[PDB]
Protein backbone atom coordinates (compact mmCIF):
# COMPACT_ATOMS: atom_id res chain seq x y z
CA UNK A 1 0.00 0.00 0.00
CA UNK A 2 2.88 2.67 0.64
CA UNK A 3 4.18 1.95 -2.48
CA UNK A 4 0.87 2.31 -4.38
CA UNK A 5 0.74 5.65 -2.47
CA UNK A 6 4.19 6.86 -3.60
CA UNK A 7 3.81 5.99 -7.23
CA UNK A 8 0.21 7.73 -7.17
CA UNK A 9 1.92 10.24 -5.70
CA UNK A 10 3.94 10.97 -8.12
CA UNK A 11 1.42 10.38 -10.94
CA UNK A 12 -0.62 13.52 -9.34
CA UNK A 13 2.77 15.40 -9.53
CA UNK A 14 2.49 14.92 -13.29
CA UNK A 15 -1.39 15.84 -13.44
CA UNK A 16 -1.30 19.09 -11.87
CA UNK A 17 1.21 19.80 -14.01
CA UNK A 18 -1.02 18.39 -17.36
CA UNK A 19 -3.44 20.42 -15.82
CA UNK A 20 -1.82 23.45 -15.87
CA UNK A 21 -0.47 23.14 -19.78
CA UNK A 22 -3.82 22.33 -20.88
CA UNK A 23 -5.33 25.54 -19.01
CA UNK A 24 -2.31 27.67 -20.86
CA UNK A 25 -2.61 26.35 -24.10
CA UNK A 26 -7.08 27.00 -23.80
CA UNK A 27 -6.32 30.65 -23.61
CA UNK A 28 -4.09 30.43 -26.46
CA UNK A 29 -6.29 28.88 -28.46
CA UNK A 30 -9.22 31.03 -27.54
CA UNK A 31 -6.58 33.82 -28.64
CA UNK A 32 -5.99 32.44 -31.85
CA UNK A 33 -9.53 31.85 -32.55
CA UNK A 34 -9.93 35.78 -32.25
CA UNK A 35 -7.15 36.50 -34.42
CA UNK A 36 -8.47 34.04 -37.35
CA UNK A 37 -11.95 35.59 -37.23
CA UNK A 38 -10.30 39.09 -37.77
CA UNK A 39 -8.58 37.95 -40.22
CA UNK A 40 -11.83 36.54 -42.18
CA UNK A 41 -13.35 39.71 -41.21
CA UNK A 42 -10.73 41.67 -43.57
CA UNK A 43 -10.43 39.15 -45.81
CA UNK A 44 -14.44 39.80 -46.40
CA UNK A 45 -14.05 43.82 -46.17
CA UNK A 46 -11.65 43.37 -48.77
CA UNK A 47 -13.89 41.56 -50.98
CA UNK A 48 -16.38 43.83 -50.96
CA UNK B 1 -3.05 3.94 3.23
CA UNK B 2 -6.29 2.64 0.81
CA UNK B 3 -7.65 6.13 1.57
CA UNK B 4 -4.49 7.45 -0.18
CA UNK B 5 -4.51 5.72 -2.62
CA UNK B 6 -7.93 5.66 -3.46
CA UNK B 7 -7.34 10.00 -4.00
CA UNK B 8 -4.27 9.63 -5.76
CA UNK B 9 -5.96 7.16 -8.19
CA UNK B 10 -8.42 10.08 -8.81
CA UNK B 11 -5.76 12.30 -9.51
CA UNK B 12 -4.32 9.68 -11.94
CA UNK B 13 -7.53 9.79 -13.52
CA UNK B 14 -7.13 13.55 -13.64
CA UNK B 15 -3.98 13.29 -15.10
CA UNK B 16 -5.03 11.37 -17.92
CA UNK B 17 -8.38 13.48 -18.80
CA UNK B 18 -5.21 16.28 -18.67
CA UNK B 19 -2.94 14.55 -21.06
CA UNK B 20 -5.70 13.99 -22.94
CA UNK B 21 -7.23 17.50 -23.04
CA UNK B 22 -3.74 18.84 -23.93
CA UNK B 23 -3.26 16.65 -27.10
CA UNK B 24 -6.80 17.93 -28.22
CA UNK B 25 -5.42 21.53 -27.38
CA UNK B 26 -2.42 21.08 -29.70
CA UNK B 27 -4.26 19.75 -32.55
CA UNK B 28 -6.69 22.88 -32.25
CA UNK B 29 -3.81 25.09 -32.25
CA UNK B 30 -2.43 23.60 -34.99
CA UNK B 31 -5.51 23.75 -36.60
CA UNK B 32 -6.33 27.29 -35.77
CA UNK B 33 -2.39 28.16 -36.92
CA UNK B 34 -3.33 26.90 -40.10
CA UNK B 35 -6.45 28.35 -40.77
CA UNK B 36 -4.99 31.78 -40.03
CA UNK B 37 -2.39 31.67 -42.21
CA UNK B 38 -4.15 30.77 -44.98
CA UNK B 39 -7.07 33.44 -44.57
CA UNK B 40 -4.32 35.93 -44.36
CA UNK B 41 -2.52 34.83 -47.53
CA UNK B 42 -6.33 34.75 -49.03
CA UNK B 43 -6.66 38.63 -48.11
CA UNK B 44 -2.95 39.74 -49.11
CA UNK B 45 -3.91 38.31 -52.66
CA UNK B 46 -7.19 39.90 -52.65
CA UNK B 47 -5.87 42.97 -51.81
CA UNK B 48 -2.86 42.74 -54.35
Amino acid sequence: LRNDVERLQLSEEEAKVATGRVLSLQEEIAKLRKDLEQTRSEKKSIEE
